[PDB]
């Protein structure tokens, strides 16, 4: 663990905990640089990379703010959220599973209708995967990914990016479980048919099930 | 325009431009604090930035990576895009209002039937509103956000979130023009109406109709 990692750490604990609490001003450099045990130097590039994470908040030449990361906070600290709280875990990951199958609802619709051939060459890849856990949360969030960008909308494409963290965590656990393998295998090849078949109509509920029912193998794993 | 903001500038203007091609190794710190005229700390400082939000992959002991934004950046891009492809902008404004009304149909009917207590406080700050496109833009960015938030699932948080700068500067331009505060007034009164009803399954249609003709004042404006 670098100087800069533990200083990174160390502030992040020490906001969720309330030393430096959300809605006041962060104490000054020599004092945190003092307490953390880090150069100046590291302190500065550290507190860069909590502002853009959206934990502080920097102005030129006013004190630093310690954000509520509610407000600030985009979908990079998902993992950081997960490893803060390990008791709402369970809550967080259905709650990101959740999303991904609600959004997914409209930009794999889209993309059927939009560009159907690059929907069905993301949807292909599933035909070479190997049979184990961290190949299929690879494919599974390329796909969703790649369906998302396929829809010609590529915001949708930025909001899967901010969710990669925990979604892969989140597969790398799931697909350790053959039957989660055959089932998403199965939504692929059920996806290209759909898309094949011009079966816009359709997306919804195929989605909709695949989350329900890929949601009751994962809640019975966790 | 501080040594920090021209670097950032430079290096994500290069990279757009190709003289620091996505796929390849960003130029040694050497080289490139002398190119920009900036000190090595403010280089490093600009980086560490640079690669939280994206741009480039940093490793401990590994050259600096360039890396293409569209698979590594998230929502916070969107007004660094916005400035980098001036001639785009009204496609990328037309894909961020039709994630907000597509999401929204989800995360508003979830709100309505969890936390329909929630929604309807949060409704209820339109009708303090001052007349104006600051105002109406800030209003109707917290309503959105405040409804996303109260269907319980603060991952749609954490999206609007991200969503917030291009956001915001588009509502800016948006509520200058009175018809368009006007419409709003009217979404979020029809809103609360159908919180206070119950009825969920009225929402899609609803929100789906607001973007649609917001729309149609938007692209007139444009």
């Amino acid at each position: 663990q670098s100087p800069a990692g533990f200083a990174e750490e160390y502030i992040i604990e020490s906001i969720w905990n309330n030393r430096f609490p959300p809605g006041t001003i962060l104490p000054a450099e020599r004092e945190l640089s003092e307490l953390i045990g880090v150069t100046r130097t590291t302190l500065r590039e550290v507190l860069q990379r909590l502002a853009r994470d959206g934990w502080l908040t920097i102005q030129h030449g006013k004190p630093t703010k310690v954000n509520n990361f509610w407000e600030t906070s985009g979908l990079n600290i998902l993992e950081t959220l997960a490893r803060l709280d390990h008791e709402s875990v369970p809550q967080l990951i259905d709650n990101l599973l959740s999303v991904r199958t609600n959004i997914s609802t409209i930009f794999i619709r889209t993309a059927f209708r939009q560009h159907p051939d690059k929907a069905q060459e993301v949807l292909a890849t599933a035909n070479e995967v190997a049979d184990h856990a961290d190949a299929f949360a690879e494919l599974d969030y390329n796909i969703f990914r790649g369906l998302a960008f396929a829809s010609g909308n590529p915001i949708y494409g930025l909001i899967l990016n901010g969710m990669k963290g925990l979604y892969t965590r989140i597969g790398r656990h799931y697909f350790a479980n053959p039957e989660a393998r055959s089932l998403a295998l199965g939504f692929y090849h059920k996806l290209s048919a759909l898309c094949s078949e011009g079966a816009h109509d359709q997306v919804y509920e195929t989605v909709r099930r695949y989350g329900h029912e890929s949601g009751e193998i994962w809640h019975r794993m966790q």
